């Protein structure tokens, strides 16, 4: 079954913020993600240090960008700690309510998108370039999701069916028709090394 759920307020106005803003810089978007990833890769590493098997799912601690023509998708993946059911539904929308006020005021005050990571809810910069995001993601906790928003204060969650994951998330940012630019090889290599260059973690980007 599909569940659909509505975002809560504030996440929506920033959601709406994100899409109807005049903002020419959206190339941040993919060091936000990254940044997502990295974090997420931490903390599973650190998690590994007291329980070994936390690593059963899978050693290997890296990210994968792989930009796709055919489906006009980019997707950000990684083996890190993952999302469980709640984290999708409520733990992650309980968190970033407060992100995204103080973000919203920063930006009243003179602040830029580009700042949107400080408040912790870089996630939705995806919005400035993909009509529709989606996220399937596997906690070792929990069964494997994919969390799905085209914004307009809705989301969907459901059991994901499509090839196992073991750990990890990927991100598939189904583009923008104007924003294909960042499917060009060129294009990811030189926003990767301007502003993600010293992650912690392999980065491979996928060529088509
Ligand atoms: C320590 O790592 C745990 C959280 N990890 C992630 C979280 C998100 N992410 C998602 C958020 C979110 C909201 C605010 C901040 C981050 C958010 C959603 O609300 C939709 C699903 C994915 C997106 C991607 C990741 C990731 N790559 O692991």
């Amino acid at each position: 079954e599909v569940e659909t759920f509505a975002f809560q307020a504030e996440i929506a106005q920033l959601m709406s913020l994100i899409i109807n803003t005049f903002y020419s810089n959206k190339e941040i978007f993919l060091r936000e993600l990254i940044s997502n990833s990295s974090d997420a890769l931490d903390k599973i590493r650190y998690e590994s240090l007291t329980d070994p098997s936390k690593l059963d799912s899978g050693k290997e601690l890296h990210i994968n960008l792989i930009p796709n023509k055919q489906d006009r998708t980019l997707t950000i993946v990684d083996t890190g700690i993952g999302m469980t059911k709640a984290d999708l539904i409520n733990n992650l929308g309980t968190i970033a309510k407060s992100g995204t006020k103080a973000f919203m005021e920063a930006l009243q005050a003179g602040a830029d998108i580009s700042m949107i990571g400080q408040f912790g809810v870089g996630f939705y910069s995806a919005y400035l370039v993909a009509e529709k995001v989606t996220v399937i993601t596997k906690h070792n906790d929990d069964e494997q999701y994919a969390w799905e928003s085209s914004a307009g204060g809705s989301f969907t969650v459901r059991t994901d069916t499509g090839e196992p994951m073991g750990r990890g998330t990927k991100v598939i940012l189904h583009l923008k028709e104007d924003q294909t630019e960042y499917l060009e090889e060129r294009r990811i290599k030189e926003i990767v090394k301007k502003h993600s260059q010293f992650i912690g973690y392999p980065i491979t980007l996928f060529v088509e």
